[PDB]
């Protein structure tokens, strides 16, 4: 499939920025793209004014910080209005604490014989606020203290290894609150990335549609072909619009395509037709 709905920028922690990676993405043909950076929609404007360009349709996006009891989860937004108040103070609100937290993985690293991650991390970083644990690993990657991007994780910046700073993110029912009243649609990430059965993903998914969810990931670069296939089924049993994205960051950690989704899904691009910012003028 030529569409991608999930994909970053060098505003948050993609390594491209936002000219860069539609120019990327263009390579593909795609028929349609979302630049969802992580809580920040700063890339926005530039993203559209690239897409536009190449004559290839766009959405404003946004992917959310959330912590759901235990667990971390991330919530995209499709066809938000960036400019809409609530949204853009609850996104300021998510990434005050992001340098500090920044600051206390560089020194827990340090404390574990690292010294000077947060300084390499942030001389991949153009925007200080944020900082984020992609940013360490690929100093740590880069420095070669850490052989590769997944072994980073392994070995640290996750619960128990050194680097890893504990921190509640938005709720469920803010994240797609903001995200509803910005105009848009609210759409569970890469679920096949938490740590979650059948039972919590379907708990995760009521709690979701009770706060005004409507889109679950379903064609994903974090999924396999079996987690494509029971996603496909947990969206169809709550009656949820199937989103598809590459999640691409940076070029061999691809843009501008999809895997086709199951014949099950009701693609939810056909339900943001209306928030599409057509390539033609007269067309928006």
């Amino acid at each position: 499939a030529n569409i991608d709905l999930h994909f970053h920028s060098r505003t948050s922690d993609g390594a491209l920025t936002p000219t860069e990676v539609i120019d990327r993405a263009a390579a593909r043909a795609p028929a349609l793209l979302a630049l969802t950076d992580h809580d920040c929609t700063g890339g926005l404007a530039e993203a559209a004014a690239a897409a536009a360009r190449r004559g290839i349709p766009f959405l404003n996006g946004v992917e959310v910080s959330v912590s759901w009891g235990r667990h971390t989860v991330h919530i995209v937004g499709l066809g938000i209005d960036p400019a809409e108040p609530a949204l853009a103070a609850g996104l300021k609100s998510i990434r005050e604490g992001r340098l500090e937290r920044a600051r206390q993985m560089g020194a827990s690293l340090e404390a574990a014989g690292i010294a000077g991650c947060f300084d390499g991390a942030m001389r991949w970083c153009d925007n200080p606020e944020m900082i984020s644990r992609t940013h360490f690993a690929r100093h740590l990657v880069d420095s070669g203290a850490v052989k590769d991007m997944r072994t980073v994780f392994r070995k640290y910046l996750t619960p128990g290894k050194p680097g890893y700073v504990s921190h509640q993110w938005a709720s469920l029912e803010d994240a797609v609150g903001w995200i509803v009243g910005a105009g848009g649609m609210a759409v569970i990430a890469h679920p096949g990335r938490y740590d979650m059965g059948r039972t919590l993903i379907e708990r995760l998914i009521l709690d979701f549609q009770a706060a005004g969810g409507q889109g679950i990931e379903v064609a994903s670069g974090s999924h396999s072909l079996d987690d494509m296939h029971k996603f496909a089924l947990h969206a169809d049993r709550h009656g949820l619009y199937a989103s598809s994205g590459s999640d691409f960051h940076a070029p061999g950690e691809d843009v501008g395509h999809t895997e086709d989704l199951p014949p099950i899904c009701r693609p939810i691009w056909r339900e943001l037709e209306a928030r599409i910012l057509r390539p033609a003028d007269a067309e928006n």
